[PDB]
């Protein structure tokens, strides 16, 4: 992996050092507390907070009830349609590796080694240049594996 990050403080704000073409990997590693409520992974155009930037891809475990993956994408401070995952890897109080690979038509992630999800581009992923990580998630490390 490329261009590690170790132990960032969350809410973290980083620039993407390079461009997300296909077969691009985005590597994170963390662990979920006790008390998680839900946290987000947001692939941003830029980190603009007014207007706030826009969001291409919004990953979003939530841990109430049986838990879920929200993913949207937010353009001019508007969420879109919500696309929704209900059989969820994560679990308050356990380690995760989320494995985001960028394609051409969508992004696919998968945790923990096993494939989770699909999501399809509504901004271009040239518009990407920064990864936000924010709420209750405890970040070990961010690599990068760009092709
Ligand atoms: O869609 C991603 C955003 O969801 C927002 O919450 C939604 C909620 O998921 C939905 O069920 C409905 O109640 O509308 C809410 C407001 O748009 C979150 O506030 C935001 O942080 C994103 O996760």
């Amino acid at each position: 992996l490329q261009n590690i990050i170790y132990n960032p403080v969350i809410p973290f704000v980083g620039t993407i050092p390079d461009q997300l073409d296909p077969g691009t990997l985005i590597v994170i590693r963390g662990h979920v507390p006790s008390d998680a409520d839900r946290f987000q992974v947001d692939l941003q155009n830029g980190s603009s907070v007014k207007p706030r930037a826009d969001v291409a891809f919004h990953f979003n475990p939530r841990f109430k009830r049986a838990g879920c993956i929200v993913c949207n994408t937010l353009i001019n401070e508007k969420w879109g349609r919500e696309e929704i995952t209900y059989d969820t890897p994560f679990k308050r109080e356990k380690s995760f590796e989320i494995v985001i690979m960028v394609l051409k038509d969508k992004f696919q992630v998968a945790v923990n080694g096993k494939h989770t999800l699909l999501y399809g581009h509504r901004i271009g992923p040239e518009k990407i240049d920064t990864l936000g990580i924010y709420g209750k998630v405890n970040i070990h490390s961010i690599g990068f594996s760009f092709s």
